[PDB]
């Protein structure tokens, strides 16, 4: 990994562009204007990207030959890396601040700033902004997966009458349908600020180096079935491959996807009559969890528990609404985004079922279909030092008011009333409202300040 | 990285549930039912991650002792991977047929197969299925590219009478949009199949070691300004900033972003009047791109074209459509993607301003604004041979008919009419149809066939 070559293009040409004599370059990162966010990822990218020694004489060689192709021109900076190299011994003289991993904070907040720490490397704070704009991402998937939860743990306390089994209600199953073995690692572990359930492997690996639990792992799976494993035995027998999997699993949950040819027929004879022997005799530690992979969401999902019902002893819990017998439950992962979960949960109450009857899985919509617009996620410079003279800037488009940036020195602060507020040109200098909830986490090449997944997930906690 | 920890959890669990006597699992993938896709990006999978000595003790070591946490018991496959580090000294005993790189295939049709060499390995298969799935990023990325390129060559054409200048009329601003670095590199690489532009460095790296050009670099760029660099002169210097840097930029092309605090002020008054001396005397080689980036992405080009046309001297070209001078042009980097940018040179088409005149920049909408969903990507066996004797397999769920996936032996040709099909059941082997345009590009852990980036592009080629 060659820092240098890890910015936009345009960003080499900046140190040419700034008014002379120009001493600092402070810049800030919002979501601006869905109404809280989860703040987390950046101790990731400080990790790998950022701190140590992250320039050589031969990673400025290369970053030089590049860049004189890819402009047709030299442009390059040689000069200023050169400075940081011998200076500094290739560490970079940046100083982040930032709240808290974990940290619910609303729309329209500081949640980091960055600026340079030697007046010579003035270029440098907006250089880093690529690497650190990228944060949006696993901010995004843990806002929206915490989201999710928001709406489970509605539907769950209102037919059940508790939250047992939340934190297991939405399982991760995007690895295959993320654009990388790198996004697939982060946005899995963003995810795990939430929920405990995850495919995605990449993500455990992720936290223990770069974060941290007390428990050996952050996140949980169970054996399951997948089509090849249903259909290498033959259309004409689904069954005998039903039966060979719940045995080899028999003291444990295991989930079976049961879509393959007729999840109707597959739920009403196959596993209602023809295994229901196999079925009634699991423990309460080990359920049968059939899953349905096609169709209307919410129509095969309703369909289903209507067969189930008929098929096997369901109850009536305390709430008024029907439970499943504790050896059977369903998933179903398969169109789930925050819309359509929504729609589920709510259809599913209008037919008396109990949400404690369903986990779900959720791949393209929990990890991919996200982007940087989602939460309006943006990095811009409020403040400039020129001529030793410090100067709030901002921009301020006259066709879209919401793309006003704020201006000047910035600083993060607790209301009277026990709310956020972001105060600009440098008046946190005042103590009119208290302390500044931003750290240094970031110092000339060194992390200053870190968190553990544990205390991340205490901090991201619903109310 | 640890290939054994790069792949769904559950096909941890899946060598326990195939059919017993199974010497052989057969697989394909395919974009099912955007009418073609660009293929591309399986080279990069197979020299990063599936190529040489994939396995060691420790990484298996490593995978037992994370599996028996995560899964809260012991469901590793130890023997399975201790076969292949001793018998092949940790190569993977695989074999993958694909597609060459670059060709542009119709929906529905195998673009690559999967499946052991080694008896002993029939779950081998299936386990690398989450890594090669991941080919459908780089697919739809190339893919949503080149159709974006055909709406320009298309609307260019009509307007212009030629193509000049078409392979660098849609530019990737993507990096910080994007949900990771190596994300970012994939993405961008995909896109420089169809086009010469790029500000997402990470590609150029990732082309010269996994497929290479004869030029030096495959993609370029030119000096350009951001917010930071036009308001950390204040907002009443805004001309300041302006001349500065098409000062120091005097000789070659330059953007500049003019929307800080008025983009309609700045085209007409700024650039219009005060510093319009310094625009007119621009050589042909480098012109000033003004670029716009808030507002109505129409009615904003539009308005910025009608006030260019009154402050500059426009001409009208054969076609009849009007021309800017050459010194001058226009770039649209904001809210742009495959929708907006059909209505941009349908709008001013209609207004009688040339496609020459303006070229287009995309981030969110060409790199992260897409899923394995949008040409409906998919990898499913289709054969195995157990006790002997080989089986079609397949599934067809009842409801819905697009998710049936093909049966047995596959192969691609070349119809009489010039088209593509793909045989099943193995149908291939009668000679009917030529010769199957499918090529080993892998087997028991060496690279069998590569491409270069030169014959990629040439493969991709508009009609
Ligand atoms: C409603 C189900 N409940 C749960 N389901 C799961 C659960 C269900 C399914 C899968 N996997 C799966 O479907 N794999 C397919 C797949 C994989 C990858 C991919 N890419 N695509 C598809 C899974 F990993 C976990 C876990 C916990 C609970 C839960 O409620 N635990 C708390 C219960 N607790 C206290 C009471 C006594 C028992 C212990
Ligand atoms: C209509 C414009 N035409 C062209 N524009 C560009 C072009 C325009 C703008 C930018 N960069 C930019 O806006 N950067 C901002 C930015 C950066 C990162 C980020 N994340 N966000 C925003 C760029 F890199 C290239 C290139 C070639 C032509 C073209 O036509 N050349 C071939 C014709 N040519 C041949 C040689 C003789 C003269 C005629």
């Amino acid at each position: 990994f060659n820092i240098l070559l890890a910015t936009d293009s345009y960003k080499v040409t900046h140190y040419k562009q700034y008014p002379p004599n120009t001493s600092k370059v402070y810049s800030y990162f919002e979501c601006r204007e869905y109404e809280e966010t989860v703040f987390y990822g950046l101790q990731y990218i400080l990790n790998k990207y950022l701190k140590g020694k992250v320039v050589t004489k031969e990673k400025i060689q290369e970053a030089k030959d590049v860049y004189k192709e890819h402009f047709q021109d030299d442009v390059f900076n040689e000069k200023g890396w050169n400075y940081i190299l011998e200076k500094y011994d290739g560490h970079l003289p940046i100083e982040i601040k930032a709240v808290p991993e974990g940290f619910v904070i609303p729309r329209g907040n500081v949640l980091f700033t960055v600026e340079n720490t030697d007046p010579e490397c003035y270029w440098l704070t907006n250089w880093i902004e690529t690497i650190l704009v990228q944060s949006w991402y696993p901010i995004t998937v843990a806002t929206n997966s915490r989201e999710q939860k928001k709406i489970l743990a509605k539907y769950l306390l209102e037919t059940s009458g508790n939250l047992d089994g939340l934190e297991y209600k939405l399982h991760d199953f995007g690895y295959r349908g993320v654009s990388s073995q790198e996004t697939a690692g982060i946005g899995a572990s963003a995810h795990l600020v939430n929920f405990k359930g995850t495919d995605t492997v990449a993500g455990l690996a992720l936290i223990k180096k770069y974060y941290g639990t007390k428990d050996p792992v952050p996140g949980y799976s169970v054996p399951a079935a997948e089509h090849s494993t249903i259909t290498a035995w033959g259309k004409d027998h689904e069954k005998d491959a039903f039966e060979h999997i719940v045995t080899q699993f028999s003291s444990v949950p295991v989930s079976v996807v049961s879509d393959s040819y007729d999840i109707y027929n597959a739920c009403e004879k196959i596993w209602g009559e023809d295994l229901r022997h196999l079925i009634v005799s699991r423990s309460t530690q080990a359920p049968l969890i059939i899953r349905p992979d096609s169709g209307n969401p919410l129509d095969t999902v309703l369909k289903v528990l209507e067969i189930l019902g008929k098929k096997f002893p369901v109850t009536e819990n305390s709430k008024g609404y029907k439970l499943l017998p504790p050896y059977l439950r369903v998933i179903q992962g398969d169109g789930v985004d925050i819309n359509t979960l929504q729609e589920i949960v709510e259809g599913m109450k209008q037919k008396m079922w109990s949400i404690e009857n369903i986990a779900f899985g959720s791949g393209g919509g929990l990890l991919q279909k996200l982007t940087r617009d989602l939460l309006n996620c943006s990095f811009k410079c409020s403040y400039v030092v020129t001529n030793g003279l410090g100067i709030n800037v901002f921009k301020d488009p006259v066709a879209d008011p919401n793309k006003r940036s704020k201006k000047g020195r910035l600083s993060l602060h607790r209301t009277p009333a026990g709310n956020f507020v972001t105060l600009e040109e440098g008046k946190g200098d005042l103590e009119e409202y208290g302390q500044d909830l931003l750290h240094t986490v970031f110092k000339n090449g060194k992390v200053t300040k870190s968190y553990s997944f544990d205390e991340i997930r205490k901090n991201a906690q619903l109310n």
